[PDB]
């Protein structure tokens, strides 16, 4: 029968990226025979002009009646001005995830074959490639521990955040983690600072706890402050990085900067039951909004994601994937993926979008 | 009339390399008439081999009679095997930064003319240079925060660790950073979490307040995630960032990395009264102890920084400083700082130390 996405553009480029994301699942509903229905919401900027909150009540009641949530991008300068705590892209992502206890993150990166030269790394070390799953517990670690806030005045004014876990939460994301490993090269290296945080020394410890099922399954540990440098060395080393949910954060975005290829990267948040947000890793880049200029292939790769982790459509989310490739492959590629001599050959946002569909329709 | 000064060089590379900051150390007494007398005493790995505990009662006491520490590098495969948490380098470095409450950390690193190569940067990236000043506030946040532990048991065992700060402490370590700024290229970057930690909207909040009184200096704040980004893209636009403890922890090292020249790195860590500890950069590098390989430039120009901000002995640093910068533009280099087809011109870790103690003797 039927699924039910709910759509949550947003701001900027969040639009006009969907509606190629929409041009390519139109393809694959087509070819695979797949019933999906489709209701768009405000969330972010958009939502607070038009309802005055970041993500209102109808919103958050249409993803409670949807099968997934396909996700654009939120923010931009004209909200930048209100206080970063009522603020539109913490005002939506933070109550989404809390909500429906999305407490697994997946940010995929690699390098594609012939952009290597893009990567901000030297030469010889993009030449060697890399492809890193960056797996983050989301739903708690500092972002949502309690107590949180702030007491006393003038000099001795304080505020206070609280990092916590528990043990199940850290099993959890950790099995995640090795069941990954295991069908990609068979290495988690597990990301923290046990040498300074009680958490992160039960983190070690848990984790080490779930590494006798995964026997196949080699691990290692590293601080996080050394992480950002070996990232640097030797990227092709790592396989699945687990992080909790600052670390994560941190080194995420990272990893990202080391492909020089933001465009192409998306993220899942899933919780335990197959429900998720699907969402371009990028933000909203409201400079070049409405000009036909962004790279739509992010917010694609994002429903691909859905298809396979939310919808259970393996097939579909594969056939995606590889119109992707051969984009990329033949030539298809947007303007901030190539050197500036270049720049003529770009293709604009709707080329990208008919090929890909294109591509899916014709059987790839 | 004399200084005293405690010297601990710990593990591995340490003894080794501490023995050249002496000698020219020495050099620097003669030339300008200083009188300073020097005690050893164990920490680290050895002091845990020698005395049962990597920080002992007769060392933490020495450092109370001195005027300044100057401290190698500690840990090694050895003491790994211990349980993080009881363990040298964290079982040193933390209870000394609490005792002499050294809230100060100041982490100069830049890419020196002529060794832009030896960078993981892309070529063109390097080739602008790059000289960031980090400060990290060393003795609030979540290292030192309490309450701190674990409870409960099996599934629902929990550990918490609590950041927090105060008006009082993010206001000492701001001006810090913004009277470095005004003898650099008078800009802050402040570096936040703001959109999730209240820490870190208080954070912002007082380094605003501080800015009153650097109208010539321009502030700007940045997310942590988007710091470990921009670092990769536009270095050169970076003058002093400043820190929290645990962001700054992470920060430093990919700054540092991203020199590609560690053995050139330093360290200061200060009380408001001018006492501080000073150290190279890296680590005990246990694998080259005892070779004469190791490159002295860190352990020196720690040395260098112990004059300037504890012993207010400015001429005494800066002739070190051009000793050392001498040698790098002379061909003295180490062998980690050559490409490996111009590594039989490497010089040993005692023609460095002499080079160097000669360039002061000579007037440099
Ligand atoms: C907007 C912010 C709350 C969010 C986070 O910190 O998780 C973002 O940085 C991210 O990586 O998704
Ligand atoms: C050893 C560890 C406690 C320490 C820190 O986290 O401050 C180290 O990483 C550093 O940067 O000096
Ligand atoms: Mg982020
Ligand atoms: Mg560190």
């Amino acid at each position: 029968s039927s699924y039910q996405i709910a759509v949550l553009a947003g701001d900027g480029i969040g639009p006009e990226v969907m509606a190629e994301a929409r041009k390519v699942l139109k393809a694959v509903e087509a070819r695979f025979g797949l019933n999906i229905e489709y209701t768009e919401y405000d969330v972010g900027g958009i939502a607070i002009d038009n309802h005055g909150c970041p993500l209102p009540e109808a919103t958050l009641k249409g993803c409670e009646a949807a099968d997934a949530i396909l996700f654009g991008s939120v923010g931009g300068p004209k909200w930048e001005k209100l206080p970063p705590n009522e603020q539109p892209e913490r005002g939506a992502l933070l109550p989404l995830r809390g909500h429906f206890e999305l407490f697994c993150n997946l940010r995929p990166a690699k390098l594609h074959d012939g952009l290597e030269h893009m990567s901000p790394l030297r030469s010889d070390i993009s030449a060697r490639g890399f492809d890193v799953l960056c797996v983050r517990e989301l739903t708690g670690g500092i972002y949502f521990g309690k107590p949180k806030g702030r007491q006393g005045e003038g000099e001795s004014e304080e505020a206070f955040d609280t990092m916590r876990y528990s043990r199940r939460e850290i099993s959890r994301i950790a099995r995640i983690a090795f069941e990954a490993a295991r069908g990609r090269r068979k290495k988690v290296t597990s990301v923290d600072k046990a040498n300074v945080l009680a958490c992160s020394v039960l983190w070690r410890q848990v984790v080490e706890e779930v590494a006798v099922d995964f026997p196949d399954v080699e691990l290692e540990h590293i601080y996080i402050d050394n992480a950002t440098m070996q990232l640097l060395r030797r990227p092709d080393e790592f396989d699945v990085m687990l992080c909790s949910n600052l670390f994560g954060d941190i080194l995420s975005d990272e990893i990202a900067m080391l492909t020089g290829s933001m465009g192409l990267l998306s993220s899942a948040s899933m919780n335990s039951t197959g429900f998720g947000l699907f969402e371009p890793a990028g933000g909203s880049a409201p400079d070049i909004a409405g000009k036909g200029i962004a790279n739509p292939i992010a917010q694609i790769l994002s429903a691909a994601l859905m298809l396979r982790h939310s919808l259970k459509q393996e097939e579909a989310a594969s056939a995606i994937e590889r119109a992707v490739t051969k984009a990329l492959n033949s030539g298809y590629l947007t303007g901030e993926l190539l050197s500036s001599d270049q720049r003529h050959k770009a293709k604009t946002t709707v080329q990208m979008g008919d090929f890909i569909a294109d591509a899916v329709k014709a059987g790839v």
